[PDB]
DNA sequence: CCGACCACGCATCAGC
DNA sequence: GCTGATGCGTG
DNA sequence: GTCGG
């Protein structure tokens, strides 16, 4: 259960403000982590935040971010927050990181150099990889949201393209969309094939060709990043004649061993919380999860060899849970 | 007081 | 050339 | 920054 905008959302949004500056221009990956538990935990707590001590009462919430609190409370805002909406270079900095590709040493890298917005990275493309060149490109795609409708369509070519170049082939989306959602960041696609196992001899064709194939009928238009196991891309949409082209959005597919894919189909739907709580619980009768296998734990305090898991229901059991539908993997 | 905080693929980068 | 490490981004 | 050994 999750309500909150006119009760935290203040708070809530000068934390993620915090994080994002501390991962991009700080380089806290860790103290941005925390920042964001925090403004998560208070984005869950139904009530309408008093004090800082109040929040603190909550686990991620402690003195420091208490203090906060009690400033933005009382005067509305947040001075340091002003100071560093204020600062040139944090700004730039922080906008930067926005492109796809460019992380915060780039960032601060470009920046130093004189580099800071989107025309300078305009004119010195040559500066940048590929990866950071597609997304200075589809800068504007990389920041929608997608339509799960859209995403619907999505889901037919990539079922369709792979059902072409083989029969026993195994794509599922997954992520957010399998998460009935109304709007997605991304396409995240799944698969394997039965040639394709563990301690077995890895066909790079198998995601080869199938890239390929969405490549072949217009599907995937440039490419992040591959590899034998996972393709990074972009992709769109077959423009509907006299109707404008869709954005480009990026895509994932994922390409993993028959023993091991459940954990990982398990794995990646998430959610978040699901997996915590999951492992928890797997834990208590006697398990440890991860994103390949489920193994018993030891009668020592900890054992190897893992379980033979062929599907979703099949982890669920071990732990002896009810098989979770992925439309209900809050937590 | 002080370490942990998710693991992991791929691309580029330092080095040798 | 190859190796190992560090950037970036993902569920 | 927070939580925990
Ligand atoms: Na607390
Ligand atoms: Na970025």
């Amino acid at each position: 259960k999750a309500p909150q905008e006119t009760l935290n959302g203040g708070i809530t949004d000068m934390l993620t403000e915090l994080a994002n500056f501390e991962k991009n221009v700080s380089q806290a990956i860790h103290k941005y982590n925390a920042y964001r538990k925090a403004a998560s935990v208070i984005a869950k707590y139904p009530h309408k935040i008093k004090s800082g001590a109040e929040a603190k009462k909550l686990p991620g919430v402690g003195t420091k971010i208490a203090e906060k609190i009690d400033e933005f409370l009382a005067t509305g805002k947040l001075r340091k927050l002003e100071k560093i909406r204020q600062d040139d270079t944090s700004s730039s900095i922080n906008f930067l990181t926005r492109v796809s590709g460019i992380g915060p040493s780039a960032a601060r890298k470009f920046v130093d150099e004189g580099i800071k917005t989107l025309e300078d990275l305009r004119k010195n493309e040559d500066k940048l990889n590929h990866h950071q060149r597609i997304g200075l490109k589809y800068f504007g795609d990389f920041e929608k949201r997608i339509p799960r409708e859209e995403m619907l369509q999505m889901q037919d070519i990539v079922l369709n393209e792979v059902k072409k170049v083989d029969s026993e082939y195994i794509a599922t989306v997954c992520g957010s969309f399998r998460r009935g959602a109304e709007s997605s960041g991304d396409m995240d696609v799944l698969l394997t094939h039965p040639s394709f196992t563990s301690e077995s001899t890895k066909q790079p064709k198998l995601l080869h060709q199938v890239v390929e194939q969405l490549q072949k009928v217009h599907f995937i238009t440039d490419t992040l990043s591959k590899g034998e196991t996972k393709f990074m891309g972009v992709c769109q949409l077959p423009s509907k004649n006299d109707e404008k082209e869709y954005p480009h959005r990026r895509i994932d597919i994922r390409l993993i061993p028959k023993d091991q894919y459940y954990c990982g189909v398990l794995y990646f739907t998430g959610s978040d919380i699901f997996n915590k709580n999951m492992r928890a619980h797997a834990l208590e009768k006697g398990f440890t999860i991860n994103e390949y296998t489920i193994r018993p734990l030891g009668v020592t305090g900890v054992a190897g060899e893992p379980l033979p898991v062929d599907s979703e229901k099949d982890i669920f059991d071990y732990i002896q849970w009810k098989y979770r539908e992925p439309k209900d993997r809050s937590e």
